[PDB]
């Protein structure tokens, strides 16, 4: 335990790292899928600590309808999606909020970390693309969180976040399902991965 003393929390490639996860419309399945939840964490790029939180619901246009599948799924009720801005506003949003914590300077260095690869590599620019809107370059590199671990652990977690709170002896925080607390939940990992030495690289192939 004085083993770590020395090799926790070292120098990192990044002054921040963005944690995200998407909830999305959905069914058991419907087209096209729209973000319903986008939640980032502005963590400290050394200590993993969440130094700032974006979060909003945004109302779905396609099937403005959550259904019992996602509702049941992801916690999210009709009444959280309703009077709420569309992605395209929530983009903007974002990119206001990325100004406002000096992420858009270029001497500044973050990075997005994901569980999976499923949510920049399909979601996002899937649904941009539909819409006609831009991807921000921000979006375009990221590091998954499953690769990022089975690195450090030998293994691969297959059942995503519970499979590596399960690994770290890590009591899972908040509800499955839920953006933001799967968010938190991969803030957690990584504070407990960096406590162990990990360096994190990017894993999304330029
Ligand atoms: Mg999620």
């Amino acid at each position: 335990n004085l083993y770590f003393q020395s090799m926790s929390f070292p120098p990192q490639r990044y002054h921040y790292f963005l944690v995200l996860d998407f909830e999305a419309t959905c069914d058991k399945q419907i087209h096209p899928q729209e973000i319903i939840e986008f939640p980032i964490l502005k963590l400290n790029g050394r200590t993993m600590e969440i130094e700032s939180t974006f979060h909003m619901y945004v109302q779905p246009v396609v099937h403005p309808q959550l259904t019992p599948f996602c509702t049941e799924l992801t916690g999210i009720i009709q009444a959280m999606v309703d009077g709420q801005p569309s992605l395209q506003q929530v983009l903007e949003r974002v990119d206001e909020w990325m100004a406002k914590e000096g992420l858009l300077d270029p001497n500044v260095k973050s990075i997005f970390v994901t569980c999976g690869d499923w949510d920049l590599k399909v979601m996002l620019p899937g649904q941009c693309q539909y819409l006609g809107l831009p991807v921000a370059d921000y979006f375009k590199q990221w590091i998954n969180l499953k690769k990022a671990y089975s690195f450090a652990m030998g293994c691969w977690p297959k059942n995503g976040l519970l499979d590596m709170n399960k690994g770290l002896s890590l009591q899972h925080i908040g509800r499955p399902h839920s953006g933001i607390d799967d968010c938190k939940n991969i803030a957690n990992i990584m504070k407990t991965l960096a406590y162990r030495g990990f360096i994190f690289k990017q894993t999304s192939k330029p």
